[PDB]
């Protein structure tokens, strides 16, 4: 039979096309039916146009279905992948501005160890509620389907779903590929490196880093001593080897990986100039207003180009996606988009997203190593059983088999980084589940940016008064 | 039985143990060795102590020593009430912190506002706890180490994790329960209560009366009488707005010093302290309230020196008759009465050290609130973190109570865990000598504005003359 895979938030083109192309490149999953769902009809139609073109151009037999309805993407599904962001970037920025208006630089959701700009955990009640609503619908309509959480917040979200809805659920992220930048900068062969990461999503550490039967951190130490002085970031997100990362490594004893670097204490984020010092010129990292605008702009351009490409495919039914950049111009935006298209068109190249390989491991026993977000259940020492952690695991027809963490994470990481980060995840979930507004007020009473009780009352009142937050306000009413 | 007391110059503490020892028939015949480095305060307490013993006719031998080894050898119990550096060092360091923008000093942290409860700048104090403990292990391995000196939480956790001797911490904070009982008008013998947490971080997890939940009675009091509440002194904050507010969030009442140990919300500035802890002092941890307390300490020491002098000037006179020889001088007669008041207050002191010793040696069993390694008593806390919980003590030792109902999750997750993390920082800095731990505490402090501020406040504290070994310890 045809494996049914549903994608919520399918309008996110690059992601959907990566999943679609990976499926086409996976023998055991050929013939699958992909239901694409979104609330934005234009973005939805655009991805359907491009995905259908792709499948035909490459000779695949993948079938598609379109819907704007949650029930249709879930009914009969074997896997449900959620990449939706309720409220979009417009909601994120309106809230951030309200925060800054009341003295909270970068918004109230930016907290010690969670500076990632689109990783809201308190003001995005609607996003958290959608995760739960999807999970409950899966429980009711397709009880044996897997819920694959791709949207942020992955840590809070996956913990919330696994603790409250009895379905199979896992979160997936690309964060760990930061390991590959370190390996390449040290001139080491990836296949010769024995690595392991552990922590929570966007809060992971390189607990094991060996090369040729020995601890390889000395090689990183050599790189820091001899070459870090010449280090420069290529874009706002290129901070794996920034002063912030190195300094965290020096204190904790292991390297923070990926977005974990952005998720430092307030020390590296007191102001723009401080951000530039730790994350590099000219942006001050992805989470400054400069760096975040850089990001928002690239996203806008990607959506523009997708819409253009879709339009053109419909008007020029004979054009081939491989005739890319003959239709598209040559500005940075377009050239990058063509590189992406070429990678998805290459039959021997997988995208790197873990969703499809995960499905193939489970259904066809093509086992592989994954970095997954699952309930801890003792994997990481010192963390509660029901806290979702991000760790490596072998996955096969018999399911997810967590690796043993070794060497274990250093005590400093567990005691001084993960524990406070978990405490704020616990507050976010307790506020969400109980509707007790004093949990959110407590988070702000302890926030270093808070100067008075009036400030806390006002920022909360304004966020709860936004039109899209009517049910959130009622949920929090005493 | 030999009992050694380190820091015996701590007048109130010493005279209260003297008084209780005299009233404990089971410990008659005991030898008490008083030790301090301040010869003057030491002689005064020894002079008053022997004079009191004579008076009431108790059978106790009191001696003094300025030597740590002598107070420990042959001892069955070693009680530490000493504060290395004294209040002088405390204020010296606090002034430095404030110079660099840390109101009330860098040791004032979320959930640890108690002004004399230093945990990072008082390296010398922490090292003494360990030095005392190692000597006990060396010289009198079977002695019990009883810690009265602060910080009890960090200190007792430090000692129990590193030295294999019997150690327990004792405090009087839990008595806040009695104030609640009295204000609600309840018969004490009908109240079934329990507290649990860490030292100066305990909560009334159980509060029942005649078998039913008694919190509704506190709710009644809050709703009908709190608006008329006013504190009698800077420390009288058990039923303050701060306490009530913590109770409303956490679900259980914070007890004793726990009330002082709130988040920065109630301590942003003096006016905020007044709002939460009451007029006119703003609690014991404002500059006004703390000064009020410092004044009481100075007064007590002056009193004991004046009286010790009179005792020597009038060798044949009994303590209770000393006023009789000071003639028309009411001030001097009042000094003697002041001292007698310390020895025999109108209401019992409640100090647990003597009862504890009597419980262990003579099996005169009782309920105590002790600081001991957790070992699963409080769920969610590591086995080697020292907690403050109730226990039955008898000939067979300490018998911890089962905590029931358990502390609410909010208390464990949002109060104890962060508090414990800072205890872990304090201990790691002390044990490893890695100054980056102390810098990390300050990088996260809401009062910190820059790296240079952190470097300089730490450098100045490390450059004090009393801190040469501390500076050496944190080097490299
Ligand atoms: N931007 C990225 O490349 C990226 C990478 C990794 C993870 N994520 C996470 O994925 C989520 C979305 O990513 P984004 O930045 O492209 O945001 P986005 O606003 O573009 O959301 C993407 C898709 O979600 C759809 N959507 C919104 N509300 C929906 C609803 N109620 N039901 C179904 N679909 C809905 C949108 O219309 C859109 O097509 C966020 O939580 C984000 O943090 C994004
Ligand atoms: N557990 C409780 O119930 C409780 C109650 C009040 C105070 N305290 C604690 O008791 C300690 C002292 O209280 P205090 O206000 O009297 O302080 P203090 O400094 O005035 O007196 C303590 C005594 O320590 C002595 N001392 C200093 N260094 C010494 C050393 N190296 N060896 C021996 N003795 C030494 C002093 O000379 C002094 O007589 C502090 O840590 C304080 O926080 C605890
Ligand atoms: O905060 C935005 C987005 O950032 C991260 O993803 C980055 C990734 O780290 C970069 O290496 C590059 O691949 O672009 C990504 C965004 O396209 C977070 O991992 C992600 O969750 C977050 O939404
Ligand atoms: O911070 C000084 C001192 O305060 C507390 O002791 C109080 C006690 O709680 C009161 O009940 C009353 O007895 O006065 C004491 C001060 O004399 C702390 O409990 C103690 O540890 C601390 O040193």
């Amino acid at each position: 039979p045809s494996v049914k895979i549903g994608i919520i938030g399918a309008g996110s083109a690059v992601f959907s096309l990566r999943l679609v192309s990976d499926l086409c490149k996976t023998p055991g999953l050929s013939g699958s039916t992909v239901t694409l769902m979104d609330i934005d009809e234009e973005r939805l139609d655009a991805i359907l146009t491009i995905a259908k073109k792709y499948v035909e151009e490459v000779g695949a037999d993948l079938k598609f279905e379109k819907t704007m309805n949650l029930d249709d993407v879930i009914i009969d599904a074997d896997f449900v992948i959620n990449t939706a962001m309720v409220g979009g970037h417009t909601y994120l920025e309106k809230v951030r501005q309200i925060g800054e208006k009341y003295g909270y630089y970068r918004g109230i959701d930016a907290q010690e160890f969670n500076m990632v700009s689109d990783y809201y955990t308190f003001s995005n009640y609607n996003q958290l509620k959608y995760f739960v609503d999807i999970a409950r619908k899966i429980e009711k309509l397709s009880p044996k389907a897997w819920y694959l959480q791709a949207a942020n917040p992955i840590f809070e979200g996956t913990t919330l779903v696994t603790r409250t809805v009895p379905i199979k659920a896992v979160g997936f992220c690309h964060g760990h590929y930061g390991v590959m930048e370190i390996v390449e900068k040290l001139g080491l062969e990836e296949e010769k490196v024995d690595w392991q990461v552990a922590g929570v999503n966007h809060g992971i550490w390189l607990n094991r880093f060996r090369y040729n039967g020995g601890n390889a951190y000395p090689l990183l130490d050599k790189w820091i001593e001899e070459k870090s002085k010449d280090w420069k970031p290529e874009n706002p997100f290129n901070d794996q080897l920034s002063p912030a990362a190195i300094d965290m490594y020096r204190f904790y004893g292991v390297m923070p990986i990926g977005d974990t670097v952005r998720n430092s204490s307030w020390r590296y984020h007191r102001d723009l100039e401080t951000k530039k010092k730790w994350y590099g010129e000219p942006w001050g990292g992805a989470d400054s207003e400069i760096g975040w605008k850089w990001y928002q702009d690239t996203l806008g351009k990607v959506t523009e180009i997708t819409k253009k490409v879709a339009k053109f495919i419909k008007e020029n039914p004979s054009v081939r996606l491989s005739d890319l950049g003959s239709v598209l111009g040559k500005d940075l935006s377009e050239k990058q988009f063509v590189l992406e298209v070429e990678k998805i068109l290459d039959p021997e190249r997988k995208s790197g997203e873990q969703h499809i390989p995960f499905i193939d491991a489970l259904l066809n026993d093509n086992k592989a190593r994954f970095v997954v977000n699952i309930p801890n259940k003792g994997i990481i020492h010192g963390i509660d059983d029901d806290v979702v952690v991000e760790v490596p695991a072998l996955v096969d027809k018999n399911g997810i088999h967590p690796e043993k963490i070794e060497p274990p994470l250093p005590d400093r990481v567990v005691k001084y980084y993960l524990r406070p980060r978990i405490m704020r995840m616990e507050m976010a979930l307790e506020a969400f589940l109980t509707g007790d507004i004093r949990i959110i007020k407590e988070l702000l009473y302890r926030d270093p940016r808070t100067k008075s009780d009036e400030q806390v009352e006002k920022v909360i009142e304004e966020i709860l008064a936004l039109p899209e937050n009517e049910e959130m306000r009622k949920h929090y009413l005493k």
